[PDB]
DNA sequence: GGGGGAAGGATTC
DNA sequence: TAGAATCCTTCCCCC
């Protein structure tokens, strides 16, 4: 198998620069401003002249303008990042129909029927790039091997606007010496449960017994990183279907009253049959963030589609349900919808 | 901030 | 070698 997996730079940044050429060289910063207080909320992204001095992804506005002050700060519009991405998997469909969308920003391409070797997967990657480049002024990383672990870690290495290929011997190379900490769904937590194992390395997990890494990390991270330091994963490039649509709104001030919560609660509800468009979903959990940022949720599944106005009537029921299990006050409140009607995937 | 999947407890066959 | 499928909420990761 050759994994040729696309991964469009610094994205929402980047498209606010395409509409807005201006920006290009200024560093920009893409926020999620919540509405609490002034510059309240978090940076969704930024271009590498913001992300080179340290404002990132996950930051609060208010660290970034400490860092840089005159950067430019822009809201997030998701709606348009979205029909620039859809533009951009419609390109890529045009190099393979084995197409993985992951993200709104990232996709893996099976291009074994495609190419011989990762000569001319090189090739293919440059043309890709080029072709994106000149149809939608977007620059893209691309990353090249045997399959998407590290046709992933290929991107992630080479980023922004660049190429990899980790070949079969570099694959064996990072089993040994990459840090087990750099591996796709290894999260803070999980490197940190690791390290008290012992270990560091891919490698590592195979002189390990499986019981004491399972017992750790769950059987599924044990038998996934297993696989890799193995050289035997082989996971297919699969159309992943959206699951669940939601939207959880952060409410000015705690509480555990009802009826200030509602409000809210109601709004989360409008937005999210809005995203829903034509998907029914037969189930509903409310989702509740804590004053301490906890996240408490309680659900229902339906033996039918849920009409927005049994969302109303339901979400309260449920909302009323985590107020009684749940002493502490409420930060955020949110609905999130599943189970839609009509085939595989489509819930949760 | 949205959203997917696995962990772990409870249920039921 | 071994309860195990399934449903539910929490946990963890990542984009
Ligand atoms: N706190 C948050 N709020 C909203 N969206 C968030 C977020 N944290 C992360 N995201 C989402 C929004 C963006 C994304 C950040 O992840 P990458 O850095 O992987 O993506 P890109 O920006 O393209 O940078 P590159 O790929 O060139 O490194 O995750
Ligand atoms: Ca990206
Ligand atoms: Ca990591």
């Amino acid at each position: 198998m050759i994994v040729l997996f696309v991964d469009f730079d610094y994205f929402y940044a980047q498209v606010e620069e395409v509409l807005n050429p201006s920006l290009k060289g200024k560093p920009v910063v893409v926020c999620v401003f919540s509405g609490r207080f002034e510059d309240s909320g978090a940076v969704a992204t930024a271009n590498y002249e913001a992300r080179k001095f340290g404002v990132k992804a996950g930051i609060p506005i208010v660290e970034a303008k400490k860092i840089l002050p005159n950067a430019v700060y822009l809201p997030m519009r998701k709606e348009v990042y979205q029909q620039v991405s859809s533009r951009i998997m419609n390109l890529l469909r045009e190099y393979s129909e084995k197409i993985e969308i992951a993200s709104i920003d990232e996709a893996y391409l099976d291009i074994s029927d495609k190419v011989r070797d990762y000569r001319e997967a090189y090739n293919l990657g440059l043309e890709i790039k080029n072709k994106i480049l000149e149809k939608e002024k977007i620059t893209v990383t691309v990353g090249i091997s045997k399959n998407k672990v590290f046709a992933k870690i290929a991107a992630d290495m080479a980023k922004p606007n660049g190429i990899k290929v980790i070949d079969d011997e570099e694959v064996k190379r990072l089993i040994r010496e990459l840090d087990i900490a750099d591996v796709p769904g290894i999260g803070n937590i999980t490197a940190e449960k690791l390290k008290k194992l012992g270990i560091n390395k891919l490698v590592d997990t195979l002189s390990i017994e499986f019981d004491k890494l399972k017992g750790m990390i769950g059987e599924a991270k044990a038998k996934y990183l297993i696989s890799l330091a193995r050289d035997e994963y082989n996971e297919p490039i699969r159309t992943r279907v959206r699951k669940s649509i939601g939207r959880i709104v952060t409410m000015k001030r705690n509480s555990r009253n009802l009826e200030e919560i509602k409000p809210y609660l109601f709004r989360a509800i409008e937005e999210s049959y809005y995203k829903l468009d034509k998907r029914i979903p037969k189930a509903i959990h409310v989702v509740a963030v804590t004053e301490d940022l906890d996240i408490v949720s309680r659900g229902r599944t339906f033996p039918h589609g849920i009409s927005k106005e049994t969302a109303y009537s339901e979400s309260v029921k449920l909302l009323q349900k985590i107020l009684e299990e749940d002493e502490r006050k409420i930060r955020r409140i949110g609905v999130r919808f599943s189970k839609f009607i009509e085939a595989i995937g489509l819930d949760k």
